[PDB]
Formats: structure tokens, sequence, C-alpha cells
């Protein structure tokens, strides 16, 4: 009783879609992938509900079931079946075993990962190998697969009637930016210019030292440059070499015009400052936002591969995800489930868990630490077609980035943002949103207005401003 998506091409995938379409009915009307959702989830009763609510662990149902009927019918099932796919599965698992000095930066610490923040070499070192894996094992089959490099979506069309709580969230989640922070131009400024290759700037920076240092007692050019570095990306640490190489020349060339001794303490200082920029952008805050985000597929893979999982064996979590999401179960019940199985991936998965280990605000966690509440990430990638009888997915399993689906297009209304803010609605009348160190109805958001279509897609290289 093996795994039912037997696939190892695109070609095959597509006929295997085709075989499944027939027999199944997907529609793509509101969703971006075809889907099952025939009808637009609508999650206005469950505000209600948690109003009247008295109980957290009522409140907590509540929150779930309103998800599930988001995430229920609105997963892409071609992206889907092809990420639980027999060739996709085979090759994503077997990668690790293949790249052990790839992931030696984390997976060789997870332990000490599963209690404390990530050195930044441990986040990149996942972000890249996530991008060697897609690469390597072809992961990418289409747009809704691809590794994103996207402008940053500057316009986002919503409905009128939200337009007041998609403001409440952008608030929430802007000071929440900022307490992660907590003249303002032209030291930045100053960089672009001298950047480009603008040299001569160097005789007559504006704080009129060079070395001046601001509040923090570090360098305003170490300063600018990082941040425009973080702006710009690391491209610019090479064109500042450039420049100041280009400037060692002008200097070279009138040596009788210019003080030997002060021209080559400057241009020493210069490269001084330019590796205190670097060490700046390593430890930039801003780095490792970016970097701190989970590759939903590499992540999934990351997990099986730790917990044993074998192709003869994937298609036991495949059903035990796929329960997960038919309706909530509390987490009790999973947990339970992982010990009682005889399987033997059930209790090494387990132990992976973090929720009971980490101590430092949630948002610090390494992307490739599991938790209870990511087994959500799994169960999309392998939750929402039970692989050893595919036909069952009609009948319907709700995972969080099902929800991603969703269509954002304004002739269809935008119904991917109209129900990511309900979720946030009912969340927020249940419970102290401000407090909590996680609002998943945040992350969903900020993710769509990336630009993000599909769980699948990886994005660590877009970069932008909101």
């Amino acid at each position: 009783m093996e795994n039912k998506i037997e696939v190892n091409n695109k070609d095959e995938m597509n006929r295997w879609f085709e075989e499944f379409k027939k027999g199944n009915g997907l529609v793509d009307t509101f969703t971006n992938s075809y889907s099952f959702c025939e009808s637009v989830p609508n999650l206005d009763r469950f505000v209600f509900q948690m109003a009247s609510a008295t109980d957290d662990a009522q409140k907590d149902s509540i929150y779930a079931s309103a998800l599930v009927e988001a995430t229920k019918f609105c997963a892409p099932i071609y992206e889907c079946a092809w990420v639980s796919s027999t060739g996709i599965v085979k090759k994503g698992l077997e990668w690790f075993e293949k790249n052990a000095g790839t992931i030696k930066s984390w997976d060789e610490s997870y332990t000490e990962l599963k209690v404390d923040v990530p050195k930044i070499e441990q986040l990149t070192g996942y972000q890249q190998a996530a991008l060697k894996w897609r690469k390597d094992i072809g992961f990418r089959v289409n747009a809704n697969t691809a590794a994103l490099s996207n402008k940053v979506l500057a316009e986002y069309k919503v409905p009128g009637e939200i337009v007041m709580s998609v403001k409440e969230m952008l608030s929430d989640m802007i000071r929440r930016r900022n307490l992660i922070l907590n003249v303002s131009h032209e030291h930045v400024d100053w960089c672009r210019e001298f950047v480009k290759g603008k040299y001569i700037m160097a005789f007559n920076p504006p704080w009129g030292d060079i070395n001046k240092s601001g509040r923090s007692g570090i360098a305003l050019v170490a300063t600018g440059l990082a941040k425009l570095a973080e702006t710009e990306g690391k491209g610019i640490f090479d064109e500042a070499k450039k420049t100041v190489e280009a400037l060692n020349g002008y200097l070279d060339k009138h040596k009788d015009e210019v003080d030997r001794a002060s021209a080559d303490s400057m241009i020493t200082n210069l490269l001084k400052h330019i590796a205190k920029a670097q060490e700046l952008y390593k430890n930039s805050s801003a780095l490792r936002a970016q970097s701190a985000q989970i590759d939903t597929a590499f992540s999934s893979y990351y997990w099986l591969y730790k917990a044993g999982v074998t192709p003869e064996t994937f298609p036991t979590v495949s059903q035990f995800l796929f329960e997960l999401g038919k309706q909530p179960r509390g987490t009790k019940k999973m947990k339970k489930a992982l010990l009682s199985t005889p399987m033997k991936w059930g209790k090494k998965l387990y132990e992976l868990f973090a929720d009971d280990s980490f101590q430092q605000n949630r948002i610090y966690m390494h992307p490739a630490v599991l938790t209870a509440g990511r087994i959500s990430e799994m169960g999309v990638c392998f939750g929402t077609i039970p692989v050893a009888n595919p036909d069952d997915a009609a009948q319907g399993s709700g995972h969080t980035k099902s929800i991603l689906n969703l269509r954002t297009n304004t002739e269809t209304n935008n119904p991917c943002a109209k129900t990511i803010v309900k979720l946030f609605e009912v969340q927020k009348t249940g419970f102290n949103i401000q407090d909590m160190d996680i609002v998943a109805s945040e992350h969903l958001l900020h993710q769509s207005l990336v630009g993000k279509q599909s769980p699948f897609q990886n994005a660590y290289n877009v970069k932008g401003n909101a």
C-alpha cells in the first residue's frame, strides 16, 4: 500500500493531474491553482461565535474551525501532488543524505537550536541550502513552485469593506517592526553616490571627518554603508571596494600634490570602514528577519529526513497529516498519535518538537526547528492529498498556506485577503493580539503582499520595503 502519486517528471505529472481532474472536477474560480473550492469560504459567523465564547479552549476550537474553512477546500492540487509525487519525495529526502556538509551549520546544532537564537550564519546557511536543494532535485515545475525574485509589490487592491481591518493589521505589523528596532537620509544617501564611483566625495564627507561616529559610536560611513546594503543588497560592498580602488589611483596619479601619509591612512580607513559595514550587515537585524523565513517545502522535507521517513514509509505521514486537516483535532490527539504508532518515525518526529525547549521569543526561532504549530507547514505539503488514496482528497483537508492559494485579483474581489482579514478579526475578538509573539493572519498577509501566490514559492530573494 504505497504512494499512488507515481510521478517523476512534469509530463507524467500532467497526465496524472488530467486523469485525476476528470474524476474530481476541480474548479479554478477562486483559487489561483485548480482546487476543490466551489464557493468562497465565509467566516463571518465565527467572529460572532468568538464573541460569545467564555472559555479559552472553546475560543481555540473556534479559531481552528474558522481556519479549516479557509483551508479545507483551497489546496492547490497540482502543486501539492507534485510535492508529494514519488519522484520528488525520493529525491527530496535523498538530498540531505548526500549533503551533510551543506547543512552542517544548523543541522548539527539542532539540539541547541531547539532552545537558542540562531547565529546568522546558521540562518543564511539554511536559506542557501533550501535554494540549492530545489535546484538539485528540480523542485520547480512551474511558477507556483518557483523561487521568487519578484519586485516586492507596492500596490494591492483591496475590497472597501475590509480596508479598515486591513489598515489595523499593518499598523500592528509596523509596530512589531518598530520595537524590533527600538542626518537620517544623507549618511546613507552620501554612501549611494560614493558607491557609484563618485570617489571625490571622500575628501569632504558631510560630517566633515570620514571617521565621525554617531550616537552608536560607530562610523557613519560604516553605518550608512550597512544600511545602504540592507536596502540594495550586498552588491554595494563590492562596488564600494572598486570605488576605493579608483580613488587610490587618483592619488597615485597626483602623488606630488597629495601628502602620502595622509593618503595612505585614508584608503586604509575606508577599507576598515567597509569591513565594519560588512560585520554590521551580518548582524543586521534586517538581514536576520529576511533570513528567518521558513521555506515551507524545504523544512517539511528536512523534518521528514530528520525523522527517518522513507519513500516506502511516506504515505503513512500523508495520512497522518491528512487526518489533521479534515477537522481540528487539537494537539494532544496529534501528539498521542505520534507516540502511539508502531511507525518508527512517529517518536522521532516527536523529539524534534521544540514547543517545550525554546526559551526565546518565538520569532527568533530558526526555520528548521519543528514545533507543533509548524506541523501545519508539513501538512500543506503532504496533508491535502492522502497519497495512498488520493481521491479521499476530494473530501477536503485544511492547511494554512492552502489559504495562500486564494486569489488576490480584483475581478474576483480578492477573496484571499478578504479571508485572511476575517481570520484576523476572529482572532482579535477572542484574544489580546497585541500581546502575542506571532499572529498568523499577519504573517500570511505580509506574504501575500510580497506577492506569494503558492505555499511552495520561495521568497528569500524577494526584497521589499513593506
